[PDB]
């Protein structure tokens, strides 16, 4: 049972038929692959590949991560499901896999996070640098991100060293989870939270579960659960629930 | 008669004499080209090319768009003329064609939009994905952008699926024409002709910005803006009257 | 003696020991290089290198800039020292040289700026274009940037043609030093020691006085006195501060 | 009508259907191309392309050669027909166009040869160098090669600066059309119409190989060869009579 | 129990410690690989990879042939064993896997041969074209090559469509197993077990070279050669007796 | 003074004005370079560069060789002078530096030879493997080559582990300095000074070719040759007197 994988294979076959100049891209990336994991690792490694460190090295490293962490198989599928559930602009499971840099960046972080805890700090920093340049997402490898994360549009995401994001969170573009203290100094974003475009959340503060942070908000103090905050500085302007 | 082409040709010629190391780039992109259209498609294809999908296939596919849409020839030139007229930092028609990712992003979108309407949705998504990563401009292929569009600096632009931008619009970096977050069906802004949108501005929801209006940098616009006004702030308020360029 | 360069070589040697698969990257960019300058020029050239204009051409041109501006040797070391002193997420001098695109964007501008003063505007604009696309930093070649500059995270930086930034300034991502809405000199002057918060927009022919701090998300449309903190849309003075 | 072209397009269509992963290669090289000329020029540019001199610059230059030498359209097709008639290992018109380096090298020579005449000697020598490295054919740009030329397998062919090859010749791999002692002047072979040159044959000096004759494999030819003979051995000696076909 | 595999890993580890700049190459090609088969496929795919057809697609296609053809695992190791035993210039099992183009060209043909039989003739001919350009070995995908084949130096190898090379054969560079002889049908040589073919030798026509025989460098062979002889000369003459060993 | 270098710079300058599209190539390879050494190292590294092992790593390793072997500065110049003096087909000192794979193969070998002597055997074999594939010259890094070596056309050169080539030797394409089949230690030829070796010639065994002698094209040399003679044939016989220069 892997309904997502078989959906993705069917989409890739139709796409190839529908546009056969894309067949090298679709066969290499989806159709020739033995699994969804290897198709995701392959695509991300090809986007991050560079003369400095080949796609192959990245792909091979990704594989060793997947072997030290077989639960990523589940997390990964939950992440794809998040996009499929939450983004109306895209209708296929194949879309975050092939196209969506936010999805690419999340799994890249998962790689660099694992590497970083292994003492492989340069590899992790390399991935961090490459993701920042190619996906425009600067996430410190020490950062903790939950499963079912939705990073929509993504451009300009900054996430600090001691930041934590829990499960089922949605983050848009232009968001900072940063400082400025110099110990634990970055936000903790509890489960189900939505963070709107351009929001700045600064300091070791907490954003309560199910809360919403309106676009352009500057959040300088903890936000309770089930509320909506907005503005510079952010004040409560509404109530909400984990919908 | 094509004064934009011939002036770009003479700009490239001087640039090569001035800096001979750039001769391969200037000849391949401009001087060896038979037309402005071909030069523009070449430059863009080269910026977007990747081992996943070669610049050649992008270039070839661009040309199929120009065949099916000859009016792109005119749209291309008014988009160049917009940069020439509105940006004081550059003085040559060649500058947007060679260097400015905003201009490249616009034409990329026009290709993707055409492809999307033809049912070639993976090709359109691929271009949108590549434009987002390379030009930092995330424009859904279903979005509708008019001619005379000036995308200045560009970085961080997001334009939603149901957005419409009319003619002679100018948009700065860090601009979102997006949704509130509910949110389905027509849920993205309508930007009427002559509008200027300042840096970092967020315009959210199926709301309209009336013709010839100006949105100051950093504004968060949640309700419709009438024509002929300037709005600023979080949330936006009308601060002044204003007119078209 | 060049303790910064000698620490980097040591950091890179241990790095390859620790992770040998990165040996090609680390030997090519650091250990094989005769100097810190050539390691920095080489990394930047590899990042910006493209079929259109090769890394080799970029690297060669960088060396000519170095040859013509000996003082860059000193400026480069103060910029590195700044990341080391001011950023708690990184512990090695090698970090900005290898990974930090803000650092790479600054030295890229110093090259484009020099080129642009030589009349080599196309080479200048090509660098500007590439840096805007690869490092997400759009700095006009005519802008002036002082030494000890720290560009943290960098993504979305926009710096206009007439902008001036003095020594020892720190600038976060999403910053605009731009204009609104004119003709000539229309861009800000950021005096020494200033800190500019994430997302902050500083527009027009205005100045931010020495040691001042602009908070995250501030929109600054009037000149800011020395030794203050400003915040808000639009910004107002919310405090007093000094240099460090 | 251009029957060769139309056959090639149909063959490329079937090929893509039979093995879709080859679709990018087959579309970019054949199906997206507007003419046979452009398909051939494109494939060759891609094979020769390098970071030193991009495929694009090679492809643009080639197109410049075609404009100044409209005769090439014909030469190209008779070269292709030569392969289709003389090689039993291949059944399709597109085989030479996509795959056969001997064919690629002849058309590279034609480009180099024209450049050379134009005083563009670096570009000529660059192609010669790249062809020698990638197709293993070293042909001096000053060499003259006729049409209906068949370079079968090709590896290790060397053709001297003053060599001439007439129409309808077939040359195998390992063939030297080379020099003898030193000497500076006219010093390489003139090969007349219809000659077949066997594998590994060495033909040295300003000597002539007459109309319709056959050099067997491994022959060392140091003296002129009459028309309508077959020669063989070291030193090459006549062994039979032969004619054209 | 894969003593070849285990020695190769150990050679790669030592080589990386000895020359750390080669670490990316040796990790990616050896030490990050799960098997000898995947390392050999990877190396070959990287050497033949091109923007026309990526290394990735080659590697994926290779892995498919391994799947459908489990026999190759054995043929591969008797090939590698052939090199270790027969070449005095190289001391490691890692050497053919990484460096030796003759070894690469052999395994490449085995892929192309399989594809050709599946009806994927274009992919077979692309591999043939690419091998001929990069390894200088032109082997028709319909040629039948036995196990334990040693191709030493390789440059200039040409093997016709109807050729058959039996097991335990050694072939030097510059060798042709070719035709006369565009007669169509069965028209290329049949080389029997244990044969040694010297540099430069040309074997032409549907003829046979019998077991354990030795063809001296430069020989031109136009008629069947019996078992257990050494032939030499242009034309080739039996000059002696020889045993297998 | 360094007249070779100055002449190359002037040639380069002239070439770029003659053909501006080649400016990126000619600046990056010659005009932007501070020495002849660095120009030659750069060209070779760019031809040999691959995703497996970047041109930068090769170029940096070549620098290391130069740092330890300042003597190569002279060896390099006399190698360039050999081409200028001996090849009537090219009139500029720049020609071998840019174009001639035989000259590139020589300096590649000198690097590989030095690495091999340092115990960096894998880097040495990789260079040997790459040169074989890209220049078609298979030279074992343990071979000793003197200065003033002219490798004309080069395709198919094979030089064995224990071969020695003394100064001012000229070797054509298709040449083997190899072994016979009774191999142990020294099993490859010794070519003394001033020898000319003709195209396709095979010199097999631990035999010696004496001073100023000439080996005619196609020859198979199986026993030692005294000084001041020409040999020819299969196998080769002394056919006259000669004397070199
Ligand atoms: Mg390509
Ligand atoms: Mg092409
Ligand atoms: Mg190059
Ligand atoms: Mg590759
Ligand atoms: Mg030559």
């Amino acid at each position: 049972v892997d309904p997502i994988w078989h959906s993705i294979r069917a989409e890739a076959e139709e796409a190839t038929r529908n546009d056969p100049v894309l067949g090298a891209f679709l066969y290499a990336t989806i159709l020739n692959q033995p699994s969804l994991e290897e198709a995701v690792m392959h695509r991300i490694a090809e986007r991050l590949g560079h003369p400095d460190v080949s796609a192959d090295i990245l792909r091979q490293t990704f594989d060793t991560m997947l072997e030290a962490n077989p639960e990523w198989s589940h997390v990964l599928r939950v992440d794809i499901q998040a996009v499929y559930d939450r983004d109306p602009a895209y209708s296929r499971f194949m879309d975050p896999v092939l196209y969506l840099k936010g999805f690419h960046a999340i799994q890249t972080h998962r790689l660099a996070h694992w590497l970083y805890k292994q003492g492989r700090k340069d590899f992790a920093y390399y991935l961090q640098s490459r993701s920042s340049s190619i996906f425009q997402t600067d996430i410190h490898p020490a950062a903790r991100l939950g499963s079912g994360l939705f990073l929509d549009h993504a451009t300009g995401l900054v996430v600090g060293e001691t930041a934590v994001v829990e499960d089922n969170v949605s983050i848009l573009h232009g968001v900072t989870l940063g400082g400025t203290s110099s110990g634990d100094r970055h936000p903790k974003i509890r489960q189900g939270v939505l963070i709107g475009a351009g929001a700045k959340i600064l300091g070791n503060i907490q954003v309560g579960q199910c809360s919403k942070i309106a676009a352009g908000s500057v959040v300088l103090k903890s936000v309770p659960h089930n509320v909506t905050v907005a503005g510079v500085p952010a004040r409560i302007i509404g109530e909400t629930g984990c919908t």
